[PDB]
């Protein structure tokens, strides 16, 4: 048999540890581990996001996730959307404890510009939000932006190749979030040495309407990864929409870091 | 075409408006509307169980849902497990707004006994409980009964018939719930004139490793029911093991009350 791994799934902003429920068990049936965080504020936390101000507050779960690990265990650390985000701010504070990070259909930041600068780059020219309804908190850490998807939005942008099951359970669980863009522009610089040192792939849906292909490769050119995937017919929430093609992936992703 | 209904859905403690999440695209293919209310400090609610202290808190949201129909809509309500006590709790305000209440898999109290009665009977019986945690949260006017479900628990009571996925679902999204034995022991008896007023069937899972096939007939022999309906090969969690088969029960009441 060969050894099997750790995967640590990082969900994306106003979503939760449920929209995996599909691939742990694939994961699992496969022989792997797999630890799915819940973020603060996010799924079934008892937090609203106005109680969650900064990014690092945010991060809090997945960032004692991996201080709990044993001695020399090692994770394949899997971040999609904001997700790649909050595993880059994991990367630069426990490079150690990740064999490598998966950006699925994710911002991949890089080590030059400021830590916001690949959501700013996509804001920029993002398209519609449709029925989003976006909102302000103000706190001691300043003006927080806040959004909750709209379900025509969702249904049209995030999830236009899932199962309607699929849609009204999201319509069911998603909540207010934010992308904390303000917070990010004026944080530290990801580090060479922490985040930019650890391994990187990154894994892409061809029917992404949220994360479109030039932007990606946009990203990637500013900051290169070991290998790239492709996920033939996946939405954004490929998880959902293909999970058995995610866990191909992952699978050879798994591979290619074996020992 | 035959008339349609608004079926208004309610879930079982612990649990939120997901469980419904196959039910809800069956009912709406077939032309019905269907709202799945969400109870409180249930589901996404970032309000604690410890914080709803009464039944009357916990149930209001079904009760906005019903005050805020038009004036004479009717609607078939099915309360799932611990929701036969919001059906009826709800039935006994707005008889008139509900066409057939759905015990599914359900508590179906009566008009006689403190209406705590067939949870504490159940209680009495029950044998299986095993990692679940049970706790208390003491209020300004009594003890209030808590419980978490365990896993192994939820594996092998709730869940058993249902695919991997569902039950992963389930583990990431299940909280600390509350069945209010000692708020409902202190309430008034429902009503004759309300809740007994309204039409009323069962429907139950042959295979309920939760609420048994004996302790239904007892529930029934102390306060009959219109009909019962059987779906076969169901576990408790019968929206999530046999959905279609759920959706036909449905569909089969609904014709017999053409509205
Ligand atoms: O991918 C996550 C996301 C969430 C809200 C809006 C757009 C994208
Ligand atoms: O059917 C709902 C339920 C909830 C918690 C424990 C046992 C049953
Ligand atoms: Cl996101
Ligand atoms: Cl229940």
């Amino acid at each position: 048999m060969e050894r099997k791994h750790h995967f640590v799934l990082v969900h994306n902003a106003c979503h939760g540890a449920w929209i995996w429920y599909k691939l742990k068990p694939l994961l699992e049936s496969a022989g792997h581990r797999v630890t799915a965080v819940e973020l603060a504020a996010s799924g079934i936390d008892p937090r609203p996001i106005q109680a969650v101000e900064t990014v690092d507050e945010y991060s809090k779960p997945l960032i004692e996730t991996l201080k709990s690990l044993p001695e020399n265990e090692e994770v394949i650390l899997v971040g999609f959307s904001f997700g790649g985000i909050n595993i880059a701010l994991a990367a630069d504070i426990f490079p150690a404890k990740i064999k490598v990070l998966v950006f699925l259909n994710a911002f991949l930041p890089d080590t030059t510009h400021v830590p916001s600068h690949v959501l700013d780059k996509l804001m920029e020219m993002f398209g519609g939000w449709g029925d989003t309804e976006f909102s302000s908190h103000e706190t001691r850490n300043g003006t927080m932006s806040l959004l909750k998807m709209g379900p025509k939005f969702m249904k049209a942008r995030l999830y236009q190749n899932c199962p309607i099951e699929d849609y009204e359970l999201a319509k069911m669980l998603h909540r207010q979030g934010s992308f904390f863009t303000e917070d990010l522009s004026k944080k530290e610089k990801f580090s060479e040495e922490g985040y930019g040192s650890v391994q990187r792939v990154y894994v892409m849906s061809s029917e992404d309407k949220i994360i479109p292909c030039d932007f990606i490769r946009w990203m990637i050119d500013n900051f290169n990864v070991s290998k790239v995937y492709e996920i033939d017919g996946g939405d954004h929430m490929v998880m959902l929409s293909k999970p058995q093609k995610l866990f191909d992936s992952l699978s050879a992703i798994a591979t290619d870091y074996m020992g």
